[PDB]
């Protein structure tokens, strides 16, 4: 059915939370295996609103069932037009233009408020979500190798941009 | 005359100041504009202290003349074992050989602390710093167009890698 993005509100943060450890337990998308509660989803959507990172949600049937958003590149100064970028889509709901839809409303977004490039840090391995950032018009940098680690195993970390 | 390295101490203060604050004003090795003080760098000293995280110094004819230091690549748990470098020579010391004997122990440094991954990210357009990291067995990863911006212009970061 019909998707509505919209900004992310507290009412949401039960279901950012679920999607999120749902990543962290599941999948090689967050290279973290602690699962969070709802004081660090809080902590983390207030941080987002008061430095001015957007948190968009996609809303379906009144559930949420994907977000997205950008926040610091890098701490130092001469980076703040900079801005690294991800997407969260639910498990149960994969193919259906979450995720791309998402995506293009959060690159129109940062257009808005003057962020000059999007980086995406993608998990090399990841052949699909490599295509559908470059579908959307980012490119490939280069990839770090073994600079991540979860389940016991080294992680290679592609870098893609686009420059606004 | 030949170069002695050994860790910095609080007494070294006053030389990292000036030799970082030399790098803001003068180069694009920091990505930074703006100007600080002993305080800031007595901070920042301590921190790496209190992290584990070395700096080193390079001292010639009783005075320093470079450091070298690595922290975090990434915030997150997933990238502990990846560390990024920095190198800082006196800007009236360049050439010296001081920046390639500052990174071979920095690397040594790392390797007893079992640091995986090693990090240099350097502005693309310098040759030099390129070829003395791949002199020690870096490599290059990619390049991230206009990420930085430091004198008004954009500025590219090439990240080089190195695994230990
Ligand atoms: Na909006």
């Amino acid at each position: 059915m019909t998707l509505l993005i919209r900004h992310a509100t507290e009412a949401d943060l039960p279901a950012l939370l679920a999607i999120y450890n749902d990543a962290v337990e599941n999948t090689l998308a967050i290279w973290n295996e602690t699962l969070v509660d709802l004081e660090n989803r809080h902590q983390w959507l207030e941080n987002r609103n008061r430095d001015g990172f957007p948190v968009l949600v996609a809303e379906r049937e009144g559930q949420v069932v994907g977000y997205a958003s950008y926040g610091p590149f890098r701490p130092f100064e001469g980076f703040r037009h900079s801005s690294e970028l991800s997407v969260y889509v639910a498990s149960n709901a994969r193919g259906g233009g979450i995720g791309r839809t998402l995506l293009a409303e959060l690159i129109e977004e940062a257009r808005e408020r003057k962020v000059h490039v999007l980086i995406a840090g993608i998990e090399a391995g990841n052949a699909a979500s490599i295509a559908l950032h470059r579908s959307q018009g980012f490119e490939e940098c280069g990839t770090l190798k073994q600079v991540g680690q979860k389940f016991g195993r080294w992680l290679d970390l592609l870098f893609m941009q686009k420059i606004l």
